[PDB]
């Protein structure tokens, strides 16, 4: 029961992915991109599309080497 989510600001320092659970794109319906991480403590982060890093803390969220 929810809607395309989208980020207002990306944070002000490195990505917390060493607490991230997961990781998903918003849509680019919106104003502005930006990808926010679902942490397992249930909490959320905003980063950039391509931000240093972020990219590197999404591809581990996924398990694909085989």
């Amino acid at each position: 029961h929810f809607a395309a989510d989208c980020c207002t600001s990306y944070i002000s320092q490195s990505i917390p992915c060493s607490l991230m659970k997961s990781y998903f794109e918003t849509s680019s319906e919106c104003s502005k991109p930006g990808v926010i991480f679902l942490t397992k403590k249930g909490r959320q982060v905003c980063a950039k599309p391509s931000g240093p890093g972020v990219q590197d803390c999404m591809k581990k969220l996924k398990p694909y080497s085989i």
